[PDB]
C-alpha cells in the first residue's frame, strides 16, 4: 500500500533534498551524438529524456532553463526544460490545500518563468507539503492518500498522485515528467488534497 516505509522514505528523499534537484539557467546542450529521445548537458553529465521524438528538436542548441529532479544512472532527468527567458518577474501560483477535509489558509509557491513545466510546479508543491504537513512521515504515518491538481484556465487538469512509487527506483518515479509538459504561469492554480 501507500504505507510501505521504504517507498515513502525514497519518494521523500527524492523531493526533500536539493542535492537531487538540478536547476540551471540559460544553459546550452553539448554538441554530442544523442538519440531522438534525448539531449545531454554539462551542469555533472546529464541525460534529459523526453517522451516524444519532437520535443528535443525544439531545444537543440538553444539556451534553455533546467529545473528537474535527477537520479544517478552519471545523471538522468526527465523533461524539466523550457527555453530561457529574460522576464524573470516573480509569479505567485496560488496553492489551495485541503488537509483532512479542512480547508487551509491560502498558500503559494513562486516561479519566475512566464512558462513553467508541470514538473517544476509539482516539485515545489511537494517540498511545501513535506515541510508543513510532513506527508511522507514514517513514524506516525498520518497521511497515505493525496493528489496535486494543476487546474488550468484552458479547461484541463494535470494530476499527480502524491503516493506513486513507480517500481521503487528514482527513474520510475520521475518518468512521469517525460512529457516535458509546460503551462502558462499565471493561467492556473494548484489544488492539493492530503488525508
Amino acid at each position: 500500500n501507500s504505507y510501505n516505509t521504504t517507498n515513502r522514505h525514497n519518494l521523500e528523499s527524492l523531493y526533500k533534498h536539493d542535492s537531487n534537484l538540478i536547476e540551471a539557467d540559460s544553459i546550452k546542450n553539448s554538441p554530442d551524438i544523442v538519440t531522438s529521445h534525448m539531449l545531454k548537458y554539462s551542469v555533472k553529465n546529464l541525460s534529459v529524456f523526453f517522451e516524444k521524438d519532437w520535443i528535443s528538436q525544439e531545444f537543440k542548441d538553444k539556451e534553455v532553463d533546467i529545473y528537474a529532479l535527477s537520479a544517478q544512472e552519471r545523471y538522468e532527468a526527465f523533461g524539466g526544460i523550457t527555453l530561457t527567458n529574460s522576464e524573470k518577474k516573480e509569479i505567485k501560483v496560488p496553492v489551495n490545500v485541503w488537509d483532512k477535509s479542512k480547508q487551509q489558509p491560502p498558500m503559494f509557491i513562486t516561479v519566475n518563468k512566464p512558462k513553467v513545466t508541470a514538473q517544476e510546479v509539482d516539485i515545489k508543491v511537494r517540498k511545501l507539503l513535506i515541510k508543513k504537513y510532513d506527508i511522507y512521515n514514517n513514524r506516525e504515518q498520518k497521511y497515505s492518500k493525496g493528489t496535486v491538481t494543476l487546474d488550468l484556465n484552458s479547461g484541463k487538469d494535470i494530476v499527480f498522485d502524491l503516493y506513486y512509487f513507480g517500481n521503487g527506483d528514482f527513474n520510475s518515479m520521475l518518468k512521469i515528467y517525460s512529457n516535458n509538459e509546460r503551462i502558462d504561469s499565471t493561467q492556473f492554480h494548484v489544488d492539493v488534497s492530503i488525508s
